[PDB]
């Protein structure tokens, strides 16, 4: 089912994840998107820098002239890419992304990330260094809200924010709209329960990405780090429920009131991943899975920790 948003829109609980590497034609994530809906995904999450929203877009309004779904009946994210995080960029830069998935409106657009970039997706320097940007993110804000205001997103929010980052938008002044929501990594090793209660309090939905380990990307991902989904704790119970490591996972999110994005490309798993709807944790197995968490983000960056928004400390 949904829950609601502090602006009086639904999200769907379970969402899908469609980012995949160049490597995979992008044909393919037109397939997926279908089986995903099919298999009864009712929230799709792509961004500008996925690169797959022609398709996407596709995908949904695929489903709709099947008759499967109706348009209200799902909920599509997009996401501003921080080359664009100037006020006078975010609405071109979401209409952009409504022409490529010949859609009206996304019900959720989002900045992507806090740490701004030069207004290319990754703009480099003459040495390869990536070109940073300072932008007041508070302008970037009042953009999006003239967005919301326009019908060309239904709600908005931010991903990747940390709290000192939600604070500074919750305290705008002439703030008009909270965030719905805030995306972020968050799975058993990450599970940012702080951060987690905070937006709580604020109304604010912590929705959860990379919650399978993540795709184990070599751009970001340290090879060293455990895999997630081999944790003993995690196979333990799913033996124990009958599952896959991966349904604990999931569900894991669930039961803490975190809004949560699966990712594969596969579709067994596709249709795996909506079992989650078939069965429940005890007490017990959710303190076992906080158990787990120790401070562990799978993305990683040298230069973008020395960004000025940097979320993590350390
Ligand atoms: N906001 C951001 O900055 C941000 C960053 C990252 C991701 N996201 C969102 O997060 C979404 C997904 O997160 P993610 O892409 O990092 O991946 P993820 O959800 O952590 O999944 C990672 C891997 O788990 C595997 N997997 C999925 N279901 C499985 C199952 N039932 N059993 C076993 N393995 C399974 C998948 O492989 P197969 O593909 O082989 O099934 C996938 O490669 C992305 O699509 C994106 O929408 C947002
Ligand atoms: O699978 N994928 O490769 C993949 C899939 C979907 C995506 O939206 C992205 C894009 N990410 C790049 C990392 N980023 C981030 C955020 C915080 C910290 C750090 C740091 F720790 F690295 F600095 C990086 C969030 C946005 C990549």
């Amino acid at each position: 089912q949904c829950v609601k948003l502090n602006d009086g829109h639904f999200m769907p609980v379970l969402g899908f994840g469609t980012y995949a590497p160049p490597e995979v034609p992008r044909s393919k994530a037109l397939e997926v998107t279908k089986l995903a809906i099919e298999a009864g995904f009712r929230h799709i999450d792509s961004a500008h820098l996925y690169n797959n929203e022609e398709q996407v877009g596709l995908a949904i309004r695929s489903k709709i002239a099947d008759g499967s779904v109706k348009r209200e009946d799902i909920f599509y994210t997009s996401k501003l890419w921080s080359t664009f995080h100037r006020p006078e960029l975010v609405r071109p830069a979401l209409e952009n992304s409504l022409k490529k998935a010949q859609l009206d409106y996304v019900d959720l657009y989002l900045i992507h990330s806090p740490m701004s970039l030069k207004p290319e997706l990754s703009p480099t320097d003459e040495n390869g260094k990536v070109i940073f940007d300072i932008v007041d993110l508070c302008t970037t804000w009042e953009a999006m809200e003239k967005c919301k205001d326009a019908g060309l997103a239904k709600s908005i929010g931010v991903s990747n924010f940390n709290r000192r980052q939600l604070e500074m938008i919750l305290n705008k002044p002439g703030l008009k709209y909270k965030p719905v929501c805030n995306q972020v990594e968050c799975h058993p090793y990450f599970n940012r329960s702080k951060l987690l209660d905070f937006c709580k309090s604020k109304d604010i939905v912590l929705v959860a990405y990379s919650a399978l380990g993540s795709q184990r990307d070599k751009r970001w991902v340290d090879p060293n780090s455990p895999v997630l989904l081999e944790d003993p704790v995690l196979c333990a119970l799913a033996k124990k429920h009958k599952r896959t490591p991966a349904l604990i996972a999931l569900r894991y999110q669930l039961q803490r009131g975190v809004v949560v994005l699966a990712k594969s490309y596969n579709e067994q798993r596709i249709r795996q991943n909506v079992q989650v709807f078939e069965f429940q944790l005890t007490a017990e197995d959710m303190k076992a899975i906080d158990g787990l968490d120790r401070n562990l983000h799978y993305f990683n960056s040298d230069s973008f920790a020395s960004h000025p928004n940097y979320p993590y400390s350390d």
